[PDB]
C-alpha cells in the first residue's frame, strides 16, 4: 500500500525466489513481454507461463500479500528442501527459459535473449607454438568471485585475468602434442540487464559441504564496464545503473532473504520482505549490504544500462494486460472467492 | 555443552525444537530405543526413524540429520510444517510410539508420561442436574491475550462459562435450561506440555497474526490451586525444563529451543547445529515478549517428584545390540 508496491507471500522455504520474483517483475519491458504470451489454451496446472503471468497480474493489481504456490506447482519444485539444492540463477534460468519458449512466434519473440543474453570469447593461446583456440559464447548471467576481493571492480580484474596452462597442466594442442598455452576470456558485449551472482559460499573439503563467505565486498551505484570490453564503443559507453540488491543475513538456507530495488532506477529505493515492503535509504539498500567489516550482505546485483534504462523500465499500465489473459485471471479469483 | 545439534535441512519450523525437547525426556528416550523394530521397513518405520534420530543425538560429534524421519511421516511439501501447530507434530510422534510399544514391557510410557485428566462439568442454575465426564490430555493450550502470566492463563482456563439465552443446555429431563459449564483438572501429568496461543485471527485484517504480547511465566509453577483435590504428600509444583521460541512475525522466523536437559538450571540454547551455553534470564525472563517480538511459544515442566525419574541417566547400554547394529549396517552402506 504505502509504497505502492505490493508484496509476496511468505509460504515455504523458497529461499531466493520471492526475491528474484520482484526483481523480474520490475524488469518492465520483460512484464510486458511476459503478460504477452499466448496461454489460452495452456492448462492452468502445468503452464509456468501461465503462472508468471498471474504472478505479476497480482503484483500489478492485488492490494494483498501475492500467493505463488501455484507457481512453484508448475515448475516442480515442491519438496522441503528444493530450493536449498539450487543457486537463484538456475531458478531464473527456469522461468526465463519457461517464458522464452513461449514467446516463440508472438510478436515478442527473443525479449529474453534481448534484454539478458551477452556475448565473451574465450581463447587458448599456445605460448612456444602458434595455435589459438577461440570460442564465442553466450551467457545471461555472470558468477563473480569475491573471496579476496574488495569490489566489483577487483572481480571483473579477476574473471578477465589470464590463466597460465603449463608443467601438469599444458593445453593438448592436437598435432602440436602439449603446449604451455594461456586461457582467458573476454566481453564482446554486455547486456541491458546484467545479472551478476556473488560467490557467496564455497564447496571445499576443509569446509565440509558448504559455508558463506561473509567478508566485505563493496558494488557502487555507477558501474563503469567498458574497460572489460574486447572493443568499447563510443556511442553507448557500458555504464550502468544499480538496480537490485538481493540479500542474504544468516549462515544457512533458513537465513533471511530479501530484495532492494529502486524500480524506476531513481535512486528511490524499498525493501521487499516478503509481505512486508517498506521506503528505505540509499545506504541500506548499497552499503550496509557490503558485509562485516555479521553475517548480513547481498548475493546478486542486477544493473541495467544506462541507455536502455528508460526502455527496459517502460511504464506499464493495467491496458498492457491483454483482456483475454485479465478476464481468465479475474475468473479464477472469483472461483476461489465462491 | 556436551550436546550436539541438528541441521537445517528445509521450513520445518518447531521440529527440531520439539525433536530436542523429546530427546531429552530421558524415559521418553530410554522406551523409543526399547521399541521393536527389527522387522520394520526403514523407509516407512517412524519409530525406527525416531530410534535414529534420537540415537544420533545421543552419539554424533556432527549436527544430526532429519530426512528419513520427515519422510516416515510423509511431511515433506515446502510448507508442510507451517499448516501444523507444534502439538500436532508431537501428537503425530507420540501416537506412532506409543502404538509401536503395545503389547511390549514398556507398553504405556506415553500415557504416563504426557497424559492428564480434567473433569467437565455442566452444572445447572435453576433445576437440580449436574453433569461430570472426564476428559483426557496429553497438552494444554494456554491464553495470551490479556493475559499477565501463566497463573493468570490457568485462571482463565479453570474459568466458569454461562449457557444462558439461546446458548442453553438441553439437559435430559429439565428440559433447555440456563447453566454453567467450566474445567478443573483432576491429574497433572509427570511432564507437562504447554502451548501458548501466540496466534490469533484479527479482525482488522483477515489473517492470523502474532501476539507479541509480554506473557511471563515462572523457573518453578505451583499448580495445586487447579487440581479438583490436592493431594498433600505430593503437591503439583513443577519445574521448568523447556522454552520454544519463535522470533519474528511469520513461519519464516527463527525457531529455537532453550532447555535445562539435566533439571539443574544449567540453560543451554539449541538453534539448529549451534549449541551455546546460556543464562538463566536468557531462557526465561527475556523471552517473555513485550515492546524483540522473540518469545515463548511453548514451555515444558517437569514435576519436581519426578524430575530425577524422568531426567533418569541414560547410557550406551540402554541401546539394544540389534538396533545398534542396523543403524551401524546403516551408516556402512552409505559409502
Ligand atoms: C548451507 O548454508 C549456507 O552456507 C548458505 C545458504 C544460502 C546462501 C544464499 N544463497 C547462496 C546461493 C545463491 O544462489 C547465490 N549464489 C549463487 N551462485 C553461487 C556460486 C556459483 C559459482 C559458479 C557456478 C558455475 N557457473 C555456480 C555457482 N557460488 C560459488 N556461490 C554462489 C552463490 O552464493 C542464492 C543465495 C548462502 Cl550465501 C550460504
Ligand atoms: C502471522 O503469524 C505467523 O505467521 C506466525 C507463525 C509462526 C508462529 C509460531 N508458531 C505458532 C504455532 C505454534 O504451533 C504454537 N501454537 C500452537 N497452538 C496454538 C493455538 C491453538 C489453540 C487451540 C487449539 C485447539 N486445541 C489449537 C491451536 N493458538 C490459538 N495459537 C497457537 C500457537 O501459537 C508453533 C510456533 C506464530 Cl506465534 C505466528
Amino acid at each position: 500500500k504505502h509504497t505502492g508496491y505490493v508484496g509476496l507471500k511468505n509460504q515455504g522455504a523458497t529461499c531466493y525466489m520471492n526475491s528474484l520474483l520482484q526483481t523480474l517483475f520490475f524488469t518492465n519491458q520483460l512484464r510486458k513481454a511476459v503478460y504477452m504470451m499466448p496461454t489460452e489454451g495452456d492448462d492452468s496446472s502445468k503452464s509456468v507461463p501461465l503462472a508468471l503471468q498471474r504472478v505479476f497480474y497480482e503484483l500489478q493489481h492485488s492490494d494483498k500479500p501475492v500467493g505463488t504456490k501455484k507457481l512453484t506447482k508448475s515448475f516442480g519444485w515442491e519438496t522441503l528442501d528444493s530450493f536449498m539444492q539450487h543457486d537463484v540463477q538456475e531458478l531464473c534460468r527456469v522461468l526465463l527459459d519457461n517464458v522464452e519458449n513461449k514467446m516463440k512466434g508472438t510478436c515478442v519473440e527473443g525479449t529474453i535473449p534481448k534484454l539478458f543474453r551477452g556475448k565473451m570469447v574465450s581463447y587458448i593461446q599456445c605460448k612456444e607454438v602458434d595455435y589459438r583456440s577461440d570460442r564465442r559464447e553466450d551467457y545471461y548471467d555472470i558468477q563473480l568471485s569475491i573471496k579476496g576481493k574488495k569490489n566489483i571492480f577487483e572481480s571483473f580484474v579477476d574473471y578477465v585475468a589470464v590463466e597460465q596452462l603449463d608443467g601438469d597442466n599444458k593445453y593438448d594442442a592436437g598435432e602440436h602434442g602439449l603446449q604451455e598455452a594461456e586461457k582467458g576470456v573476454k566481453f564482446l558485449t554486455l547486456p541491458p540487464v546484467l545479472h551478476l551472482q556473488l560467490m557467496r559460499f564455497m564447496y571445499d573439503p576443509q569446509t565440509d559441504q558448504n559455508i558463506k563467505i561473509n567478508d566485505r565486498f563493496e558494488f557502487p551505484e555507477q558501474l563503469p564496464l567498458d574497460e572489460f570490453l574486447q572493443k568499447t564503443d563510443p556511442k553507448d559507453p557500458a555504464n550502468y545503473i544499480l538496480h537490485a540488491v538481493l540479500v542474504h543475513s544468516g549462515d544457512n538456507h533458513g537465513g533471511h532473504y530479501v530484495v532492494y530495488l529502486n524500480p524506476k532506477g531513481d535512486g528511490k529505493w524499498c525493501k521487499f520482505d516478503d509481505d512486508v515492503v517498506s521506503r528505505c535509504t540509499k545506504e541500506e539498500a548499497i552499503e550496509h549490504n557490503y558485509g562485516g567489516h555479521h553475517c548480513t550482505n547481498a548475493y546478486m546485483l542486477v544493473y541495467i544500462r544506462e541507455s536502455k534504462l528508460s526502455e527496459v523500465l517502460q511504464a506499464v499500465t493495467d491496458h498492457d494486460i491483454p483482456q483475454q489473459l485479465v478476464e481468465r485471471l479475474q475468473e479464477e479469483k472469483r472461483i476461489e472467492a465462491q
